[PDB]
């Protein structure tokens, strides 16, 4: 009863990546852009197909962010500008520090057939949006077990257990599947606002139902909050300290300014050393869309 005043529920959209591959794009959204410093949120898969035809994303920049992927089944080809070359496999994290710039691609074997995993970006702090960029893997995340829930902590602490993945704001991500059926309280730091996804299956949230075509998204304030999930079922929690600075987020780009955003465009297209090359990569080199002259901050 109490905690229903901290939630909200909104649909999630589909949308393509690649060379038109469905997923679920959760941030952002109209009713919500940002949880802490987490600014865009991709669901993908689960899904089967046929050798040959998974995930191909080419080259393309970023800027004031990191990419956070984590992978539940399946495999994927990171390869990136600082000559970065790594193979996500299940239950590992890649985190690719964008800061000043880089470009990278996303290419699964051509023998993989599956792909299932949470996408993110985690908008950098104002004080090191510029920093030089950086690849890092992480093949262990570590993991906390009770009350017929195994949690994978991603980002962050939780219930003690701290992951090894390195960033620059207070920032939460934990991977939950069931054992058992189970309804528990999990609990929360109240400075923190919170999103909760649906990865396999569904769940409940303080009884808000938690499908694969919604979200639930929790203000700060709460301590603890009441989920129900049935065995085998996955849930992903998202949580930060409300990001202050207005940012502006646009294609593939986290910045300040307008001037920012037409000054990292322009040497894109102009294959600027900001960006660099990635020429193992066999196929189109991605565009940028037309910048509108005018566009609204995240507050
Ligand atoms: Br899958
Ligand atoms: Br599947
Ligand atoms: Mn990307």
């Amino acid at each position: 009863k109490f905690a229903n005043q901290f939630i909200q529920e909104f649909p999630i959209r589909s949308a393509e990546i690649g060379q038109g591959t469905v997923i679920k794009r959760a941030l952002p959204s109209r009713q919500k852009r940002m949880i802490g410093a987490w600014c865009f949120l991709d669901h993908a898969g689960p899904v089967t197909f046929p050798a040959g035809n998974g995930l191909d994303v080419g080259p393309h920049p970023h800027i004031g962010l990191q990419t956070f992927t984590w992978m539940i089944e399946g495999t994927m080809m990171h390869t990136d500008s600082l000559g970065s070359k790594q193979l996500i496999r299940p239950k590992q994290v890649n985190l690719m520090t964008a800061g000043h710039g880089i470009s990278h691609t996303e290419v699964a074997p051509d023998t993989e057939t599956q792909m299932h995993a949470a996408q993110l970006w985690i908008a950098l702090p104002d004080h090191k949006r510029n920093m030089d960029p950086k690849f890092e893997h992480y093949p262990d995340l570590p993991v906390v077990e009770k009350d017929g829930l195994e949690f994978t902590v991603l980002v962050g602490e939780y219930l003690e257990t701290t992951s090894p993945v390195v960033v620059h704001t207070p920032l939460v991500g934990v991977d939950l599947i069931a054992t058992q059926d189970t309804k528990t309280r999990i609990p929360l730091n109240p400075e923190f606002e919170y999103g909760f996804m649906a990865l396999d299956g569904v769940a409940h949230v303080n009884g808000h139902e938690l499908t694969a075509d919604n979200m639930v998204v929790l203000d700060t304030g709460l301590n603890e909050i009441e989920i129900e999930v049935k065995k085998g079922n996955r849930v992903l929690l998202i949580g930060g300290e409300p990001f202050e600075t207005p940012i502006l987020l646009w294609w593939n780009f986290v910045a300040r300014t307008m001037d920012d955003l037409k000054e990292a465009r322009e040497q894109w297209v102009n294959h600027d050393v900001r960006f660099g090359e990635i020429p193992d990569y066999v196929g189109a080199r991605l565009e940028a869309p037309v910048l509108p002259d005018q566009m609204r901050a995240s507050k």
